[PDB]
């Protein structure tokens, strides 16, 4: 998250931390959203390479012992079947990871809640990407979890030609596009939570930002529409 704050501890426990295992450590490579307490949703290009994933829910702080972390294995991955790694632009940057164990919950770990199905945010309606991607364009990962207000970007503008264009579909949400603040490398996957009746829900999946840079005027962050999914979703926890 580029121009975002440190988040308070127990704002977002629904943010997981996705890591694959590089030599004897493991490495923080994405976000997601516990969504039950063995489920996490994340974009499917954040697992389309062959790695060993593990999942870390009630993280804060990469680099030091929170004492409220869980530690669980990825056991099952359910891309979206029409992903195209080739075509993010397509759509379908979905993917759901059955965990190991069910996790516990407590202020640190709780489920996201996820939206009516087919819910459009109206334009500049207010949200907050969280995540620990980078800091600056070409920089490096946050250590503390980053939080960062975007207001939403609806279609009818995302797609004009000075925007996104063609590259923005129905299926996606924006959200920012102000060059301050954004999501960037290391943040995909993860939510953008918007405030809706007074209830914060995760209304997107961090999916890309401009080949050109992180924080770019006129290239909001893009993220996978999550109400454009509830059936899917369920679909697959029901059969798995
Ligand atoms: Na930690």
């Amino acid at each position: 998250v580029v121009g975002g704050t440190e988040a308070q501890r127990n704002s977002w426990p629904s943010q997981i931390s996705l890591q694959y295992r590089s030599g004897s450590s493991w490495a923080h490579t994405c976000g997601g959203t516990l969504i039950r307490q063995n489920w996490v949703m994340t974009a499917a290009h954040c697992v389309d390479r062959e790695l060993t994933f593990r999942v870390v829910v009630g993280e804060h702080n990469l680099n030091q012992n929170n004492g409220t972390e869980q530690y669980v294995g990825v056991q099952k991955i359910v891309v979206h079947p029409y992903w195209n790694t080739d075509d993010v632009a397509a759509g379908y940057d979905i993917a759901l990871l059955r965990l190991a164990q069910s996790v516990t919950l407590n202020s640190y770990v709780q489920l996201g809640v996820l939206p009516r199905a087919g819910t459009i945010l109206a334009n500049n309606s207010p949200c907050y990407i969280t995540g620990w991607g980078l800091t600056r364009t070409n920089g490096q990962l946050a250590q503390t979890l980053q939080q960062a207000y975007l207001p939403t970007v609806d279609y009818a503008i995302c797609s004009s030609s000075s925007y996104w264009g063609s590259t923005v579909k129905n299926s996606m949400v924006c959200a920012g596009g102000d060059g301050v603040r954004s999501g960037c490398q290391g943040d995909s996957g993860g939510p953008l939570h918007c405030l809706v009746n007074g209830q914060y829900a995760v209304h997107g999946v961090t999916s890309f930002v401009s080949r050109l840079g992180c924080n770019v005027t006129r290239k909001p962050t893009v993220f996978t529409r999550v109400s454009a999914y509830i059936s899917w979703i369920n679909n697959v926890i029901a059969s798995n």
